[PDB]
């Protein structure tokens, strides 16, 4: 498929970098017929077949995902343009950063986490009822509104990895964060909807310690803790958590993926119910 050839700038104008990644920057822009801001992510296009950049066939799945999504959880995508260089994808302007930001300048109360968390739960509702695998939760990739309230709204961005999911399982390894992937991941095999509930146990974790719970010295190191399921929780940090918090996290890092809860699982769960190489 093929998108607006136009040239961008006769349409916006760019501000302020609000940042950066594997072959993509993101800058502010200004509509200029309407006024209303949004973020513009610039991807780098491949320059040769084999080849830097991303492949065209990675890139129109990103953005047909990012078209079916409509949801207050989710980012939203409002244009699309190309040229020879870049495919240049108008996004919803997010603009109170990174959760990952948030989380360095204030570790969180239960309640504080679990604000977040069912956030992040109902927006992984809604893309698993898609059958969207996001296959990148981490904090970097969950961004507030805005960050000076006392119960900040977030939204999920970053649909670079994510893969409709049509058969139960996919089998092209789609390999995210070592700090956050599953194991099935790790091992390079068929993966599904339950790779993303892994990665959510692994924030829950962060958002209640402040620490990571495979992180190693190396990302292999890592990888090698994922795999093993070498995590623990330190008295240091959980002593005065709940138990249940524990239990919520204990069910989602689980091995097997037939056996960890799913995204509606999470949803009843008494706590709840009201790139890799070095
Ligand atoms: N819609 C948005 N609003 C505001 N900031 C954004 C938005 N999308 C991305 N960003 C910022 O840019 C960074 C890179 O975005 P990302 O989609 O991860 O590109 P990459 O393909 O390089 O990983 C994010 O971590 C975030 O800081």
């Amino acid at each position: 498929t093929v998108f607006r050839q136009e040239n961008v700038d006769d349409y916006y104008d760019t501000g302020e970098e609000l940042g950066s990644g594997q072959f993509a920057v993101v800058k502010k822009c200004r509509e200029k017929s309407t006024g209303l801001q949004y973020a513009a992510k610039f991807i780098k296009k491949r320059r040769t077949k084999s080849s830097r950049g991303v492949s065209r066939e990675d890139i129109e799945r990103e953005v047909s995902i990012l078209k079916e999504i409509q949801h207050p959880n989710v980012i939203t995508l409002h244009e699309v343009y190309e040229n020879k260089t870049d495919v240049i994808l108008i996004l919803e302007l997010v603009a109170g950063g990174e959760l990952f930001d948030f989380l360095a300048e204030k570790s969180l109360t239960e309640e504080e986490a679990t604000e977040f968390l069912k956030q992040i739960l109902n927006g992984v509702y809604y893309l698993h009822s898609l059958q969207i695998a996001h296959f990148d939760l981490k904090p970097e990739n969950i961004m507030l509104l805005d960050r000076n309230v006392p119960k900040p709204r977030i939204k999920i961005i970053d649909f670079g990895l994510a893969h409709k999911i049509d058969f139960g399982n996919e089998f092209k390894n789609i390999f995210g964060t070592p700090e956050f992937v599953a194991p099935e991941i790790v091992n390079y095999e068929p993966l599904g909807l339950e790779a993303d509930m892994w990665s959510i146990g692994v924030i829950t974790y962060i958002l209640l310690s402040g620490a990571s719970p495979f992180l190693g010295d190396t990302k292999q190191e890592t990888l090698a803790n994922v795999s093993a399921v070498n995590y623990e929780f330190e008295d240091e940090y959980f002593s005065n958590t709940s138990a249940l918090a524990k239990d919520f996290i204990r069910r989602l890092l689980v091995k097997d993926p037939k056996k960890r809860m799913t995204i509606q699982d999470s949803l009843q769960h008494p706590w709840i119910k009201p790139p890799q190489f070095e």
